[PDB]
């Protein structure tokens, strides 16, 4: 199975921009989204969950095809919540018909980790709509209830190695979970919208308490509000892991580059670039653009 990338006719550099300012500038318009954390925390969740259906073994899956607009994935338990990026990046899909469903849920991803002041990813376009039978199948997103065995072995099928995981991760300091998406709640009190490395401050100094939600479910919560998924408990359980957590706590410059490597590399899996496509973009933000 091989998908090469094919640029939208004509399109440069310039036009891409052009489609980040529109959601960068509905990102800061649309700030009452969610007891006022914004849209940007579950943006980069669809660019992750578009992706994460990867297959390294066939090349099923991934940020290609953007299958996600056929109602078996939109339906997929697993991405329970995420009609409500989807609805945000309508209007914008509508004002540029021309870009394809795959690097209109990738850019949104780009460029709500940037607006939210993390790394600059490079990014590149090119994905090209598929049709509704290439859909991926529902399940092959990971269970929130496990530990470091099933997280190494889960992420081994889009070949990210340990380091690149611990890094993926850190973006669990962004946004909620949602009793009635996931069957998960909190936290509470102040959720974050800002990107940085503060989740393994949390995770290593924070006092947590394996305690039951409403869901029945069994979450760490903080005295402070802060509440971690057994996944994401996970990191401080594993002897490797925990050795990279401590080196992202204490180096917040080296989390911000690990992180836009591994993300790109989430965002560009299972697509073959031609040796003449251009080099991969990094946009500005309104910000630098003085917008
Ligand atoms: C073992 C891996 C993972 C599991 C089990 C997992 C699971 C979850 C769950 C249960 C939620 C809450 C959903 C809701 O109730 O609304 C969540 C949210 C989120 N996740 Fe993950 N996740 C994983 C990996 C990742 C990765 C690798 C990224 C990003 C690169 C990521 C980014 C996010 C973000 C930003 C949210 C917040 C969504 C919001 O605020 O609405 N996740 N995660
Ligand atoms: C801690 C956490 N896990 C998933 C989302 N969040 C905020």
């Amino acid at each position: 199975l091989v998908h090469v990338a094919s640029v939208e006719k004509g399109r440069s550099y310039e036009d891409f921009q052009k489609v980040y300012n529109a959601i960068a500038l509905k990102l800061r318009e649309d700030d009452e989204y969610d007891n006022y954390i914004g849209y940007g925390p579950v943006l980069v969740r669809l660019a992750w969950h578009i992706s994460g259906t990867w297959d390294k073994h066939d090349n099923t899956g991934g940020s290609y095809g953007g299958t996600y607009r056929f109602k078996k994935e939109f339906n997929d338990p697993s991405n329970a919540g995420l009609q409500n990026g989807f609805k945000f990046l309508e209007p914008i899909h509508k004002e540029f018909p021309w870009i394809s469903s795959g690097d209109l849920f990738s850019l949104g991803g780009v460029t709500a980790v940037q607006e939210m002041q993390g790394p600059k990813i490079p990014w590149r376009c090119g994905r090209v709509d598929t049709p509704e039978d290439t859909t991926p199948d529902n399940g092959r997103l990971p269970d929130a209830d496990k530990d470091a065995g099933y997280v190494r072995t889960f992420f081994q099928r889009l070949n990210m190695n340990d380091r690149e995981v611990v890094a993926l991760m850190g973006a669990h300091a962004l946004g909620k979970t949602h009793l009635k998406n996931s069957g998960y709640e909190g936290p509470w009190g102040a959720a974050n919208n800002v990107f940085t490395n503060e989740g393994y401050l949390n995770l290593l100094n924070e006092d947590w308490k394996l305690e039951k939600n409403d869901a029945n479910n069994e979450q760490w919560d903080s005295k402070s509000g802060y509440m971690m998924l057994p996944t994401d408990y996970s990191l401080i359980q594993d002897p490797k892991y925990l050795s990279i957590v401590k080196e992202y706590a204490n180096d917040q410059d080296k989390f911000f580059k690990d992180f836009s490597k591994a993300f790109e590399k989430l965002l560009e899996n299972g697509i073959t670039f031609p040796k003449d496509a251009p080099s991969p973009f990094i946009f500005k933000t309104l910000e630098e653009q003085g917008l």
